[PDB]
């Protein structure tokens, strides 16, 4: 599914991301925009053989199982395919684990390079929430 901006903001809020670990809703919307262009079915293969999955491009080296990332972990206890669903539950619940690790949203390189420090509230401007 390719979400609209406000559509995703509303879904993320329903799924409990607004102010999760202190990160306002616009941070999560910005991160999704630059990670996946709001497409739940996004995938990208990394040079190390791991793959990033879903609207927040969650990586198989640590967070999910895909059966083809040798030596990796599955800390969200899910198949990586669950991160591609129209239903954002698995992506949200896993992102909550990830952001609760020590580096916060810096885990998402696109957040650090494109969202951090910017007017992230603009991503939710105008949306019914
Ligand atoms: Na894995």
């Amino acid at each position: 599914k390719v979400f609209g901006r406000c559509e995703l903001a509303a879904a993320m809020k329903r799924h409990g991301l607004d102010n999760y670990r202190g990160y306002s809703l616009g941070n999560w919307v910005c991160a999704a925009k630059f990670e996946s262009n709001f497409n739940t079915q996004a995938t990208n293969r990394n040079t190390d053989g791991s793959t990033d999955y879903g609207i927040l491009q969650i990586n198989s080296r640590w967070w999910c199982n895909d059966g083809r990332t040798p030596g990796s972990r599955n800390l969200c206890n899910i198949p990586c395919s669950a991160l591609l669903s129209s239903d954002i539950t698995a992506s949200v619940n896993c992102a909550k684990k990830i952001v609760s690790d020590g580096n916060g949203m810096n885990a998402w390189v696109a957040w650090r390079n494109r969202c951090k420090g910017t007017d992230v509230q603009a991503w939710i401007r105008g949306c019914r929430l």
